[PDB]
């Protein structure tokens, strides 16, 4: 019950780790003592950089969180910096690896574990009231290229400490991940389809057909547009669909294959995301 306290470290870090002076691109480095690998981290000192830092620090604990390994206080060419070791995280963005699955073969039940997966992440935060505040694909990654790999969630450059209604936006994230995970694009309004044509019905049949209402039920719970009716953490977590994940059907999802078709507007996709949470949070 009781944790300590970050202590960021003051020594120069190469004393620490074999970097080599290649030194917010992200590195691989070793620990010397013990020659495992890492990554690094490097943000520019200031109070805003510290609170993240700190808050990713009361949070590292969580499985399904980017792990901090260490932290230091360095100056490189005269600039004051904070280096943040943490775990690699090989695998890749959780889109990514869906959208090349060879046989293009994604099932409603590995939605659901993902979505619990993330869940889990959300809860910790949110249960010692943090907000994440930036919950988007680029921030989801996989520890290895491996098919039994763990999701960690990533960037806490817009968490903050929630004395209620900022957590709402981590859901409406969880809403859209969800979604795109069960078709392939996400619920927002040339030379490509459009798949969900403006002021349309939110499930378009094509790919939607095989959900069944309880499942448009909890995302239509996750994006609703007022706060104060928004689904809530513990209510998601406590959901049938989350819960139990080994009785949802392997509903044969459309996911993989739309992922491939528009692969041109996945940039496009992120930065609609983007922009939404700019005005959510
Ligand atoms: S920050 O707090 O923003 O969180 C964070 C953490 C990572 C992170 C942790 C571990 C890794 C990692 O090891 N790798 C692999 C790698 C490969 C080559 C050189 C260095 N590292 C990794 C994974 C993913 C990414 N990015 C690239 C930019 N788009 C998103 C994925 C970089 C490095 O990374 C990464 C990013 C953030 Cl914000």
């Amino acid at each position: 019950m009781v944790k300590s306290g970050l202590q960021i470290k003051k020594n120069a870090i190469i004393d620490d780790y074999k970097v080599t002076s290649q030194v917010g691109k992200v590195l691989q480095i070793f620990n010397k003592r013990t020659q495992e690998k890492f990554a690094l981290k490097m943000l520019q000192d200031c109070p805003k950089a510290r609170r993240e830092v700190e808050l990713h620090w009361r949070a590292s604990q969580c499985p399904h969180i980017v792990r901090i390994v260490d932290v230091y206080e360095n100056l490189y060419a005269g600039r004051k910096c904070l280096l943040i070791v943490m775990e690699c995280l090989d695998g890749g963005e959780l889109f990514s690896r869906i959208q090349d699955r060879g046989d293009q073969a994604f099932t409603e039940r590995e939605a659901s574990e993902i979505m619990k997966s993330i869940g889990e992440a959300i809860q910790y935060l949110h249960s010692i009231n943090i907000a994440h505040r930036d919950v988007k694909p680029e921030n989801l990654l996989y520890t290895s290229k491996r098919p039994n790999a763990i999701l960690k969630l990533t960037d806490f450059g817009f968490a903050k400490e929630t004395t209620k209604y900022d957590k709402s936006c981590d859901m409406w994230s969880l809403g859209v991940i969800m979604y795109i995970l069960l078709c392939g694009y996400p619920p927002f309004y040339p030379g490509m389809k459009t798949r969900i044509r403006m002021g349309q019905y939110e499930f378009p049949n094509p790919e939607w057909s095989e959900v069944s209402e309880e499942v448009k039920m909890l995302i239509r719970n996750l994006l609703k547009t007022e706060p104060t009716q928004r689904m809530t953490i513990t209510e998601f977590m406590n959901h049938p669909w989350i819960m139990q994940s080994t009785k949802v059907p392997q509903t044969p999802l459309h996911t993989s294959r739309v992922l491939k078709e528009d692969k041109e507007r996945w940039e496009d996709v992120k930065e609609e995301m983007t922009s939404a949470l700019a005005t959510m949070r």
